[PDB]
């Protein structure tokens, strides 16, 4: 049973008026890495002004030469409020990101989360995400 | 290096573990705090904030109640506290075997079983989280273990 | 049942560097001198397929590892090799130099990984040491 989800919309805003997200360490001079953004991306259900805000990606990433994500996907809708989806991965805007598990009714999740970029904004992006999991709940 | 793949299949419902009334300590304060935060939020943002956490697991409530295991590892906060731990046992029939566990909120809420290592090993599952005693110091919450260890 | 291929490495050997010319993590926060937890390290390990001569780079682990009495660690391992290039593989468990890991799962040619990594000192150096990964993991078919 593969979790029959539309493609979602995650809205990465470094910066600007509606920033979602901020660096709590920098990178240190001598190695190169070491900077730490805690993040709370809105997810969307879709593009364009009407678009309805589905989930939020409520992690962090940390910069070791390229970004770890670490993020619970907790879902805002009505019905499936409380369960959430638990992602761990490399890369933001582009590659896959692994579904590591999940709760609710989507408990005991298993697939991966694939990234691609979908438009490029002043402040942020908004990167497109398809979700090809599995959950055994029958 | 060598990588070997052998195709098979694999249990879900190989075996299965359901350890009832646990309580982890959750204390930001007092003497026996077991947690610190080592960032803040961020003034204009809203998030930030950091906590490296050692939460002690008891197998009860009360005087009678021992310790079992220890919470080790991070939550953070962005709108709410995303959360990212180890949990070791420490009893004897069970030392060295640790639930790897993500997932939101500390008080309440559900934490999934990402995997594990020793005797639950490939472990998936959720562990519920409810509110079982509020403190002076922090609070006690009732965790509910409900995963399975899969058999290749 | 679910069908798929049990994956088993072995002689993976992670460079665990602290300090050095080649040191490959560095701290961020500090430990809490009131209560003794809080240290705070982003890491990029190497890892090879061999010890000394020209051994090939095969992957990086790209994460942190927060210090709470002992060492929880949680990154990704990406593989660098041309076969496994872009595919990872997602790595949380205590203790760095010995003890178990647990695979959480992965991308790419591991897609929906799980299982375990076994670790074990191999070699002691005085700015860094090198631990030797077993992984024992199974992935669903496709
Ligand atoms: O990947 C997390 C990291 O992204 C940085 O990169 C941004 C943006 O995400 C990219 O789409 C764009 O191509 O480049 C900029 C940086 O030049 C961002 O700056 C960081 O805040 C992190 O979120
Ligand atoms: O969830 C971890 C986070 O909890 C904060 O909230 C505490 C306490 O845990 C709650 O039970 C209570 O309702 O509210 C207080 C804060 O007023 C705590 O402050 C943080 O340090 C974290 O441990
Ligand atoms: O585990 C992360 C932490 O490990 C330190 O490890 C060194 C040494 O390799 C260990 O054998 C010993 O137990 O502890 C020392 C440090 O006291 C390393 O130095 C740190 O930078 C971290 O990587």
């Amino acid at each position: 049973n593969q979790i029959n989800f539309t493609k979602l919309y995650l809205h990465h805003t470094p910066a600007g008026p509606e920033q979602n997200q901020s660096a709590v360490t920098s990178n240190d001079k001598k190695i190169g890495l070491g900077c730490i953004v805690v993040n709370n991306w809105s997810v969307y259900d879709g593009i364009g002004s009407d678009a309805k805000l589905v989930a939020y990606a409520k992690g962090l990433h940390v910069f070791a030469g390229a970004w770890h994500n670490s993020f619970s996907l907790v879902f805002e809708d009505e019905r499936l409020k409380g369960s959430t989806l638990q992602v761990m991965g490399l890369i933001v805007e582009e590659g896959d990101w692994a579904i590591v598990g999940g709760t609710g009714q989507f408990a005991m999740a298993t697939g991966v989360i694939l990234k691609k970029m979908q438009e490029q904004k002043q402040y942020g992006n908004i990167i497109e995400l398809t979700i090809h999991g599995f959950c055994p709940l029958l």
